[PDB]
């Protein structure tokens, strides 16, 4: 950005404004995952951008997943897996060092990451002030509902005390672990407690980030892939996609008919993608909205 | 802004953070004047821009002149003027046109330019509030120290409100005018009255916004355009410059001695010029730093 | 007020606490105009009457007119005017003079004439913080509704921002030019605009100066001046009256029935006639209330 | 007040205009005793102004005595006195009857009659929330400094609390009695310790209500009456004054010397005589001030 | 409390939990009374126990009576009594005494006794501030209801204030005196007082001190005694009655069928009654809870 | 606690008073290791003793450390160490590991536990909203200081934000990793960090748990045991005693020259021993202050 004409430098700025005054105030729910997580520019950058959304007075909430750096931690350790369908079964065991690597590592180095810019994040889990609860989850093999332990869904969110902690100028890092009715921490899926999140907290925005382009319809068709679409037609066109979006599509679908204005799958992949998706008019992500 | 990468867009939107993080919560004091007064494109971008910073909670404040504005005014009046060297005498007629152009007209174009992207501006004179007073100047012909009426130097400043009004986000528009220790209002140079704003309100910057690239120490030699200059090395410089760059030049260094870190004359006539000052490199302003 | 026995000034003083009891705390607007904006001592005593509602911790609003100072800068300014009955169509040009004398000379000296007293008056006009819009209205000549240019009536009021501004401790100054929805300012009639600011503000009496004894039933026979009627037995009488009174009377008719408590035709032309109606049963005023 | 013509009613309204600014938002401590606190009308209306200065959003604070009461009830209740010099020994048993009286009696009255106005008085004793302290003071007979048991002076003040107590819109109605350093409560001069209040609460004025004229220099002479005395005159006039008028004159002397801008004595026998040294010209009364 | 093992200390302290967690920040209302008033072992342990829930963030208030005090100061003064039933009539001059015993004697040493542990305690009763208003009862003799004076019930309670009182963190101590809607002050039970200001207070607990072991259904059968009881069966438990326990039923009832979750009929004659009703399980009190 | 007569519970929650009013409302830092972290009633009792104090407006603060947890988890990843004297060098990989162990899992539980009793716990490191900073320390082998890598001393303490944490009625639980100037986070001493915090937060009291007694002068003599000691004392004894016990007294020196009123090093192993230290005459623990 050295040989650019300076009057274009000052466009680009310029054309940010109508979405500076659409966050400015408002919550926006990041779910941070995938490569934008393991490259070091691309998360370096995505640091820099929740600095950025920060200091324009905007309200970033981060929440994170980590799968493959629990299983590599648990073939470290030694410990056998037990497996039903394609879901690894979370005993006691498992969630010990589940809760370990997301809250005491992977949490931990986006921490740090931020406050290379000041003093921002702060990282939880639902069982720091009880911030939210879990309920335990099934999952369908072949068409059964069945077991695979301490995993579940984001149950209730104390959406009083985690808005105190965003208006005191702070970035929520969550660690999506929370204790159930009975004090019993489950492990949560990232991209679904990510739109529970922004759901309880009436956020503007969620964003998340992916490792694709964007929401193709009929993968690989290069001309399925769009721009904007609405709950019902992403509802219907579920079924269809392939299994790592799924996910993602259920995220979105529930947080935009939760009330989220519009929820956004976009390219972890390219660098400060948050800031394309949201102060540029040339995303390649998708955005949801209802009807 | 359409051909261009997304990828050098994103850059371009990065590259402001750190700019974004100095004036966060910070008051910049901004001269507005010139051209960027006449043409509408250019005012119509400098509002946008005072929406811009208040958007990324920055405390824009706007001081404006008005000269041209008030002459014409007077010749339409058919107000006959009385001239010691290049000064009008301000009459107590004069400063009714004076406060009633400055006031109920070109301060008010600017209200509803700016309002034009939300609730924020607010005029007023220091008359308002007793927000500031004014203490009589005299001007020098010819090495004598002179009286042409009515006009002053801002005496003192009510930091309190002022102050207050900026926090509850909202950008004032100050018309040069302000009673003096009896009540009698005085027409203010809007340069000097910009730097006591400044220099009173801790503001972090003052922006200067003039007809010119910049800064030239030999003008017109190309070669003699400077990006940055100390006061005592400008304040040396000041009996060199054309008429014209002098209180542009006091100002900045009333300002920066008085404790803003940095004043800046820049080219109002670039379009966005204050976006290119504040959130990118490639100003050709100057500016002025202590020392 | 030397000769007068002290035992008398102690009961005049006294004989005002039930309505310092009524309005302490309250909003009570008052319409200013007439002779008592004209006559120095009167606009005087109109400026001090405001500092006393203030130091008695009442929140006065001023809001003023200036129809014939408008058409005296039109003549010097050789604006020849258009006229549909007995009204000057509002072009763009005499709305820029409108505005320019409404805010930029008869609001000023009410300002400093107030802040004689201290720093209370702030003046604002509906484009300042968006504080209130307008929407074009049209009169009707020979029973037919016609088009007279940029005049209107208030649409909406910013009763936050503005109750705001009060409890801050300032009497703001209303000069009535508001922006349209789409941003394009009209003039608007100070009497309608001061019941309309009455009503959302939750005031608790408004007040209109005017240049009348009270208001006569079958003027003018002396018998028929009254001191006190009801809504529904005014509007009835309201095709009755002189040209001078229809607009302070409708005012009044809005004002009660939007739930004003109480508004007043006071004589403009007795010296401190709002303390007399405020703080005296001896007001020759005539209140009208509901029913 | 009837026949009076209103011109000269709103002259005395107006009139009170700097009185209104001066005391606005500010502490009046008053002591009230003398006939003043015994004729029904003239409490009726000192409670009437109390009230008028709260509808002022002026702070008043009422000291109250009550010597006769108590002697009357300790010979109602058959208690033998002891009497050192002219002074009744204070033994429990007396301060059991003197605070009864004081607080449980005269101060119910007072609070009551303020009341009947609105929920303003709320009365207290030192004992209340630790609000102040005494310490036991001896008094000299024939040049003999002696005992006359649980009397004192004003120790140190609760400024704080005291303070919080009149912002919520209160009026407090002290009863002078306040335990020393060990729990011991003791009767403290009413007048002294108005101006211990005064003092600490940084009041602006000090009303000493009395059943005098004014202070008169040689009384009985009429030409020794004064209306305005500074405190080293006043300190060295003291050893020639009646027995009545020493504690109203040292109270006066402590609280100007303490930083009080002015205490008066005004005559508690003139029907609302605080609304006649406040906010009027005319007052018999005589005004101490530092020098 | 010496020999006594440490680690049963500790488990006492320990087993209080529950209950400082049931009632932290929450109102407890006491009426204070019987012996727990006149022995002064008793006495100086209920003003350390008020100290104790102050100092856990609890917020007692303390309603006090005061019969027998109050015939032995008319009995002191030789004023007669008029009888009917049971009853002696309140005329204005017993209610003076009344008033000046309640709240000039009983009030303060409690007060006093308190504060012997800080600045908490403050007395009041319904006058101050308009706190509490009064409505004129009538008491039945022979199954006639009848008229003995100015005594009343609890008409309205200015929560608010009072609220306000306690978040000072000030322990309000009752007199049960207060004004009807003519400004005329009548006397109010103590015990009946308690349970209307404990439900308009929304108090999470009314402790009612008295002088027995509990409720006995079947007195004086000792099998008889209970812990718990609710209110339908209460209720119709209540003809049954001595004469003492009546007013302290019927308090029971109306505050816990007012909303209020418990009230408790405690032992005043054990020391620190208090403490034991409410953080222990082995008080001897009655439990009431709505059914 | 069953068979115990009722009076003589009264005493021991009465005997608690002097301490809650010397610690109502401040800040008590708590070092908890040892057996009171490793068996489940004493966590268990830890955990609502922290729940108790909560519950009594006091203000905990818990540092915890967890040696033993890192060392067995090093051990199963197979992490081979390296030891100069006694200590492992701390590598990057040990601090990932460190950091894993003291704040995903040891500082979790605790969380837990203490959050059965309400929302109350909040788990944090230095790394969190930057809430402290660390410097790397060395230590001495014999007589020479040598660099064991990432570890460290509290260097700098974020009071404020810190404090906001605790009034809004949270327990932070302190994991002891904080970032240094440059961004690397270090493994900090529990017991002197928790010094630290103490000092930085003018806590009343810092209590150090430990597996003794008390502090033994000449260990292992019975008769050397001593319940309270000063600085100085303490200070010149500092060479004398074991291992474990330096860093306790170390601790203890600085909190107390700090300022800190007393710290305290008490019996981990007593159950519920904070409540015995704290609001009981009885503690075994030895109690530090300035001399
Ligand atoms: O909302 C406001 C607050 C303040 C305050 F001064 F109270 F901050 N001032 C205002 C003004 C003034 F600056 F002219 F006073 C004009 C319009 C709105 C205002
Ligand atoms: O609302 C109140 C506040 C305060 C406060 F002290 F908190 F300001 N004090 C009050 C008192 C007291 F002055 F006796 F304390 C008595 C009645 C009402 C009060
Ligand atoms: O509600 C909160 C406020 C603050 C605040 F720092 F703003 F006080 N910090 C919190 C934290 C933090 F301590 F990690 F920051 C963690 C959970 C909740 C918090």
């Amino acid at each position: 950005i050295e040989a650019l004409p300076t009057h274009i430098k000052a466009q680009v700025l310029a054309e940010a404004l109508p979405w500076l005054k659409q966050l400015h105030g408002k919550v926006v729910v990041v779910k941070y995952g995938g490569n934008a997580m393991t490259d070091d520019t691309l998360r370096r950058a995505f640091a820099a951008d929740m600095a950025f959304l920060r200091n324009c007075g905007i309200h970033p909430v981060v929440v994170h997943g980590g799968g493959p750096q629990i299983t590599a931690m648990l073939r470290r350790l030694g410990i056998e897996g037990d497996f039903k369908g394609g879901f690894r079964v979370t005993t006691p065991e498992v969630l010990d060092v589940a809760r370990m690597v997301l809250f005491g590592q992977v949490g931990r180095e986006l921490v740090n990451l931020i406050n290379a810019h000041g003093p921002y994040a702060v990282g939880i889990t639902g069982e720091d002030a009880q911030l939210f609860t879990a309920v335990r989850r099934s999952v369908t093999v072949d068409g059964v509902a069945t077991d695979i332990g301490l995993v579940g869904d984001v149950d209730q969110v104390n959406t009083a005390a985690m808005l105190d902690l965003v208006a005191a100028g702070r970035i929520p890092v969550v660690s999506t672990l929370a204790p159930d009715a009975d004090g019993v921490v489950h492990n949560i899926n990232a991209d679904t407690a990510a739109a529970a999140v922004a759901e309880a907290l009436g956020a503007e925005k969620l964003l998340m980030l992916t490792d694709i382009d964007g929401l193709y319809t009929r993968w690989p068709d290069r001309d399925s892939l769009v721009s904007e679409i609405d709950t019902g037609t992403l509802a219907q066109l579920l079924p269809t996609l392939e299994s790592g979006m799924v996910p993602k599509v259920e995220a979105c679908l529930r947080a935009v008919i939760g009330g989220v204005p519009s929820a956004h799958i976009i390219d972890g992949r390219v660098t400060h993608c948050v800031l394309v998706e949201l102060f540029t008019d040339a995303g390649t992500g998708t955005k949801v909205v209802r009807g």
